[PDB]
């Protein structure tokens, strides 16, 4: 499914009021970064540009890959962004649930067991 639903504005408007930095303060999630990161991270896996999912099994794929691919190619903070896009927002989106933080995001998605070390 491609287009802005209830879920897609739902998603944005959730991690909007997520801090990208150490403290939060003037520098929240936003729907320019979210796409720069999703789309990023999306063709980096070799997968098409119309890759548009909505399930929680989809976020924690794609958040996967991107970590190997993430090692193997090394530690940057066009691919840390890129992927702690697709956790924070995942769980933000599929989880609905608000993160103080993008790192406390992706830390939690991994932490709970679900970035796993394949």
């Amino acid at each position: 499914g491609n287009g802005q639903g209830r879920d897609w504005k739902m998603a944005i408007k959730r991690c909007s009021n997520v801090a990208v930095g150490v403290g939060g303060k003037s520098k929240k999630f936003g729907e320019g970064n979210f796409r720069w990161a999703i789309r990023m991270a999306n063709v980096s896996t070799g997968r098409e540009p119309g890759d548009i999912p909505e399930t929680l099994d989809q976020l924690r794929l794609v958040i996967c890959d991107l970590q190997e691919r993430r090692e193997k190619f090394g530690s940057s903070k066009e691919i840390d962004m890129a992927i702690v896009t697709l956790k924070v927002f995942a769980v933000a989106g599929l989880l609905n649930m608000t993160v103080s933080t993008a790192a406390a995001a992706e830390n939690m998605y991994s932490q709970m067991g679900l970035d796993t070390r394949p």
